């Protein structure tokens, strides 16, 4: 198309340059990118503002303090990439939730109220020792209970009030599930559980405080549930590669050079 | 001209190349076909595709069977692989006849200043330090002993070696510390490595035949020849200077500013 660089006689050309990277493993994850963007930009374009794209970008900065600016050159990009790559995962995010509330079927609420638990709140006891883990147990389990107390005194930090579902993120799984199988005013074991970064396995105490009732009736529940079916389809690969096949073929997506035809081979 | 279509928009291969152009790796793609055509259009006659296909060969035995998915793991093709091998003789035989241009006289002299006689050892190397001692000791008996306890010790293939102060037959350390011996004797358990394991190897060399220096320039000029380009070959900087070079021939001159700072290194 265009010329890169002159010299006596032949000379380098967009053309020549392309017929390089062409089939280059990184030019594939490029031709995609820009699919994706024009795709999503014209049916989801005006749904995700970009002040939404600020706020995660400052967000984003403020966790890494002064180490964002190195962070960024360390695994290849630029200030402006990264403002830019935040706002397609939320393009995709935004396609991907409302075509999950559109598939949402009778079957579907009926298949997540069978393993659902109402809300619970109870007293957590967090702990980096498996054998601190089994201290404040025995005194948990004494004439004077007193778990707030025992807990206060030697939670690993955070907080002592926790309030979850069965689906709901709030702690670990392994502490999250054998939590809500305890009844009013019933006490835990030592939960072993790894940690989200440092995967030092920390050892969990939980003690129910108020608790509800299962109830029957689905439509009692719509609102958890409806956002649980979206929560898991939102977390589901093979579903965000199905909105993306939708999308583009929603908006007739052709490839016409043969290099990059392996390209859709997802969508 | 178009890489992909869509309802009311396009991907043509311009949008393509104003996203990857400031890449890291597009920077390599554009240097390695500005390299390839400056030195195909200057040294290309001098490189023979029959001689690349040679080269390509003894990659592949030495990789035996592996070479495919060795490549792979690489990111290389096997069209790509035998494409370098050539700009990597191309760029070599420039360096070799570049740098055997401005030898100067003081240059021998520089040369033959440290420079030292070939000279034959019946060498010995070993695994252990330990044994590296034990066989030390049992060689100083009678001295013409070390003979057959080189030949069932020595981990090697041969025990006579020719060599001066310029080849690479044998480490740097077992090669200078083995040209300071006298006509005859042996050496210290001099300690080494390997290059393709770090294993420390423990060598013992025994001057059997030496000669002497002649105080003279053509009394060794083939040899302080060779060593010069050896050297300016292996020398990056110089290598640097010959594609500086070669691109000031052809008038070589970027014209998009997202490969400015591409010869700052040249
Ligand atoms: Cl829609
Ligand atoms: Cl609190
Ligand atoms: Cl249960
Ligand atoms: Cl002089
Ligand atoms: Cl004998
Ligand atoms: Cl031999």
């Amino acid at each position: 198309n265009s010329k890169i660089a002159t010299m006596k006689g032949d000379t380098i050309t967009v053309a020549d340059f392309y017929n390089e990277v062409k089939n280059s493993t990184a030019s594939k994850q490029a031709v995609l990118s820009l699919l994706v963007s024009k795709v999503f930009e014209k049916q989801y374009g005006d749904k995700v503002s970009d002040k939404e794209v600020t706020k995660a970008y400052n967000e984003a900065a403020k966790y890494y303090g002064d180490s964002f600016s190195s962070a960024l050159a360390s695994r290849g990009y630029t200030k402006e990439d990264y403002k830019k790559q935040i706002r397609s995962e939320k393009l995709i995010e935004y396609a991907v939730k409302e075509e999950a509330k559109k598939e949402i079927t009778d079957a579907s609420y009926k298949s997540a109220y069978k393993d659902y638990k109402p809300e619970v709140t109870a007293q957590v006891i967090q702990l980096d020792s498996e054998d601190k883990a089994k201290s404040v147990l025995e005194e948990a389990k004494a004439d004077g209970a007193d778990f707030a107390k025992i807990a206060k005194d030697n939670t690993k930090g955070d907080k002592t009030e926790y309030s979850f579902d069965s689906g709901s993120t709030n702690l670990p799984s392994q502490v999250l599930s054998a939590a809500l199988n305890l009844d009013k005013d019933g006490v835990s074991d030592v939960i072993k559980a790894s940690d989200s970064t440092t995967y030092k396995p920390v050892y969990y105490i939980v003690k129910i405080t108020k608790k509800t009732d299962k109830n029957a009736d689905w439509k009692a529940y719509k609102k958890r549930l409806k956002e649980i079916i979206v929560s898991q389809k939102l977390n589901d690969s093979n579903f965000r590669n199905a909105v993306i096949g939708k999308a583009f073929k929603k908006a007739n997506v052709k490839i016409k050079d043969k290099a990059f035809s392996e390209i859709l081979s997802q969508y």
